[PDB]
RNA sequence: UUUUUUUUUUUUUUUUUUUUUUUUUUCUCCUCUUUUUUUUUUUU
């Protein structure tokens, strides 16, 4: 599944690939997806130093 | 000489029922005068 802002495909797939703001969007609410999460992996950790998105 | 990112129109449907017009009041109440009562009869 792809949860990018301008393309939404198969939002119920086993594996979801999304931008970072989507993760906090589904973490503010319950969304009943956290119960079945085994691995969550980050691809670019060097944005902790980002001046506007860190 | 001005880049990068910020999801979207609630889920559900394959439940049983053996009655019958109406419907419920109003009180006792001084009748004036020629009479017995005439009468057959025939022409429809």
């Amino acid at each position: 599944g792809l949860l990018t802002g301008d393309v939404q495909l198969h939002p119920e797939a086993s594996c979801l690939i999304m931008t970072t703001e989507i993760l906090r969007s589904m973490l503010y609410s319950g969304s009943d997806v956290i119960r079945d999460l085994e691995w969550v992996i980050f691809d670019e950790v060097h944005y902790i130093n980002d001046v506007e998105r860190g």
